[PDB]
Parts: structure tokens; sequence; C-alpha cells
């Protein structure tokens, strides 16, 4: 369903990755969107400062 044509998104939000697989963040930071699909409806993988992983698409707005 998605198609990732280098999408980018910013956290309005902090959120602390409690895995190694949830994506610590802070607000402001642009993430490289990787997958909007990662089989869960609200999961997102992004990569952000050489992390890839997933995290809740409630805490970030797309940028591109």
């Amino acid at each position: 369903g998605a198609m990732g044509a280098k999408e980018y998104c910013r956290t309005l939000f902090p959120y602390t990755g409690t895995n190694e697989d949830e994506l610590t963040f802070r607000e402001g930071e642009i993430i490289h969107l990787i997958s909007k699909e990662t089989g869960e409806a609200g999961w997102w993988k992004g990569e952000l400062n050489g992390k890839e992983g997933v995290f809740p698409d409630n805490f970030a707005v797309q940028i591109s």
C-alpha cells in the first residue's frame, strides 16, 4: 500500500525505545522513513541516528 519514495518525518514528541527494534528519539528529529507498513497499522519504521526501528506514528508528523 505504501511506497517508500524517500519519505521523511519529524517527531512532535520524544519517545524512549524500550526495545532495540524500537527507535529512541527526541523532538525535532527528521527521521528517514523506511516503511509505513511494518505489518502493523500504527507502527512506522524509520531510520534515525543509524538505527532503523519501529515507532508509533502518533509521535511524528510527516515532512515528505
